[PDB]
């Protein structure tokens, strides 16, 4: 809509006061204009039909329990926008600042969010599995960087390719994350996983096994489940990326850490240079292995770092 840009004030989901971005034309609307085209955060008001209404309030303050989602879904949007135009210089998802558009209050009792091709879509809870998705920076990096993917790699949502796909958005959510500073961690939804369970995730890129994910090739699973298990699978390449960052030793295979950062340029240029629609583990060591040489050298400490993590899980 169009209007006069100015700034409010609302809680989150886990109840930190913040600021957002908003237009002001009658009502205040969640409309951030200080960002590539905007982030819309929109309200679904417990339906599917999407994306619902633009988030519209009467007096900019965003304290009541049902603004929480929107906030932190508004919020975190434009800090992985932020992430991804102060450190990989991409201006939104598309490079072109297309305009980041998110709904909330998805269903009833939904635990999930999800990148429908269009927008991002985030469930509030049952309250006992999760509760407002949005409230987790990694959940909503996590799904922009699936429109990250779409745009640049396309990797195919099945098998090999899709597990890559889910990597890379578990990756950069988790290096969103951190980004912020707040809390960071190598586990998936800490944030907004089990409220009445302290100190679970949904998934753990420092050992996937810990929720029964493989960490080695040879443990992937290969039935049909999650479409060929790309939630599942993805751990072989999250631990993967935490041993090329943070280093370590992995069924004896010895792997020295390069830094979140260093880890960061080689899968985004892998991603966005040498990635594929049907890439697999092997070709995604390669697009890695090309990527740290372009970037640091065929004889540097990146290139055998990445050499050495890709070997510690098994991926030739
Ligand atoms: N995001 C993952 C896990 C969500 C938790 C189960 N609903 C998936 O959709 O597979
Ligand atoms: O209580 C909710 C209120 O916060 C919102 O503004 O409109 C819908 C209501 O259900
Ligand atoms: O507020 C209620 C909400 O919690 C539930 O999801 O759907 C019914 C609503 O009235
Ligand atoms: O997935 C397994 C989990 O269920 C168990 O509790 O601890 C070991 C894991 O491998
Ligand atoms: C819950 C979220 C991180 C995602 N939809 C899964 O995995
Ligand atoms: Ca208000
Ligand atoms: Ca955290
Ligand atoms: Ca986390
Ligand atoms: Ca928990
Ligand atoms: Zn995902």
């Amino acid at each position: 809509i169009t209007g006069t840009s100015t700034v409010g004030v609302g809680r989150g989901v886990l109840g930190d006061q913040k600021n957002i971005n908003t237009t002001y034309s009658t009502y205040y609307y969640l409309q951030d204009n200080t960002r590539g085209n905007g982030i819309f955060t929109y309200d679904a008001k417990y339906r599917t039909t999407l994306p619902g209404s633009l988030w519209a309030d009467a007096d900019n303050q965003f304290f009541a329990s049902y603004d929480a989602p929107a906030v932190d879904a508004h919020y975190y949007a434009g800090v992985t926008y932020d992430y991804y135009k102060n450190v990989h210089n991409r201006l939104s998802y598309d490079g072109n600042n297309a305009a980041i558009r998110s709904s909330v209050h998805y269903s009833q009792g939904y635990n999930n969010a999800f990148w429908n091709g269009s927008q991002m879509v985030y469930g509030d809870g049952d309250g006992q599995t999760f509760i407002p998705l949005s409230g987790g920076i990694d959940v909503v990096a996590h799904e922009l960087t699936h429109a990250v993917t779409d745009y640049t790699a396309g990797l195919i949502y099945q098998n090999e390719s899709g597990a890559i796909n889910e990597a890379i958005s578990d990756i950069f959510g988790t290096l969103v994350e951190f980004y912020a500073n707040k809390n960071p961690d190598w586990e998936i939804g800490e944030d907004v996983y089990t409220p009445g369970i302290s100190g679970d995730s949904l998934r753990s890129m420092s050992d996937p096994a810990k929720y029964g994910d493989p960490d080695h090739y040879s443990k992937r699973y290969t039935g049909t489940q999650d479409n060929g298990g790309v939630h599942i699978n993805s751990g072989i390449i999250n631990k993967a990326a935490y041993l090329i960052s943070q280093g370590g030793t992995h069924y004896g295979v010895s792997v020295v850490g390069i830094g979140r950062d260093k880890l960061g340029k080689i899968f985004y240029r892998a991603l966005t240079q040498y990635l594929t629609p049907t890439s697999n583990f092997s070709q995604l060591r390669a697009a890695a292995v090309q990527s740290a040489t372009d970037l640091y050298g065929s004889t540097s400490q990146e290139v055998a770092s990445v050499k050495q993590a890709f070997d510690a899980v098994g991926v030739k």
